[PDB]
């Protein structure tokens, strides 16, 4: 077992359909690793599918400061592993429920930052001709030192703006133009994911799936919050979730706004 040798478990991080992931140890280079572990997708399967993106898309992108970093993956025994880079803060959906706990939540200048950050990386993709197409907490990772990076993470769902072949996110996070099948600004529904992702961390109350207030929400209007946060920045989340996709600002755009440092 190449797993069972040239790393050691120190903590399970993650259980599910997936399999497991686990904090491990390189017994060569003594550093940190989230390893993720699980059975052989069906053929035909978007399990599978989701793996195949992934695996091109570790190809194309290679290093980011705000993408979890691709190490290495390989198969033994009808199991997939996968090595990547260790977020010691966790998800972002951890972090948030670690904030409902705690009757805390992300204070206005750490929302920007959150934006910001996430925003960067979204760039660097779209810059590279891709799309993430699954923002979400649960898919956002942070690692923490004081100072705190947000890293982009699971690109199971990751397509070419050029020949876009879409699985479905997230119905919570999904803009509308994508559940009608139109990819022609896939870019600007990653950007409608981010703001619902940060309104999340704002401490509003879990996303509708569907119904009205689902509607409600992809018609422009910004889910109710519990704090109360800048006319300039409640703006600004209200119009990356505009109902005309194009009128949502681009990552580049997004990066270069005053309301956030
Ligand atoms: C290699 C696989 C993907 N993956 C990363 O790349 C990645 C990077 N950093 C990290 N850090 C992390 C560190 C602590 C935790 N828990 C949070 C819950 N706590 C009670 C206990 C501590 C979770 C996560 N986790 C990663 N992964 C990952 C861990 C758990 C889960 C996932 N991913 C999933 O998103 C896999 C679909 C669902 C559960």
């Amino acid at each position: 077992s190449r797993y069972t040798t040239e790393f050691h478990e120190l903590e399970k991080i993650g259980s599910g359909e997936f399999g497991s992931v686990f904090k491990c140890v390189k017994r060569l280079d003594g550093c940190i690793y989230a390893i993720k572990r699980s059975k052989k997708p069906l053929a035909g399967s978007v399990d599978e599918q989701n793996a195949l993106r992934e695996v091109y898309a570790h190809a194309v992108l290679g290093q980011h400061s705000h993408v979890v970093r691709y190490f290495s993956a390989w198969a033994e025994d009808d199991h997939m592993l996968i090595q990547n880079e260790y977020c010691n803060g966790g998800s972002l959906a951890d972090a948030i429920s670690e904030n409902y706990r705690i009757m805390s939540y992300f204070k206005e200048a750490e929302l920007k930052d959150l934006l910001l950050q996430v925003g960067r990386g979204l760039r660097y993709i779209h810059s590279m001709s891709l799309v993430h197409m699954d923002i979400k907490p649960s898919n956002i990772f942070i690692s923490r030192t004081n100072k705190v990076m947000f890293k982009i993470g699971d690109l199971g769902h990751v397509t070419r703006i050029s020949s876009p072949q879409v699985e479905e996110g997230d119905s919570r996070f999904l803009a509308n133009e994508v559940l009608q099948e139109n990819y022609t600004h896939l870019p600007k529904a990653d950007i409608f994911a981010l703001a619902l992702t940060v309104v999340c961390a704002a401490g509003a109350e879990p996303l509708p799936r569907n119904g009205d207030q689902w509607h409600e929400i992809r018609q422009g209007r910004l889910p109710r919050i519990p704090q109360v946060l800048s006319q300039e920045f409640t703006e600004l989340l209200k119009v990356m979730i505009h109902p005309d996709p194009e009128r949502r600002p681009s990552a580049m755009a997004l990066v270069k706004h005053s309301v956030l440092l």
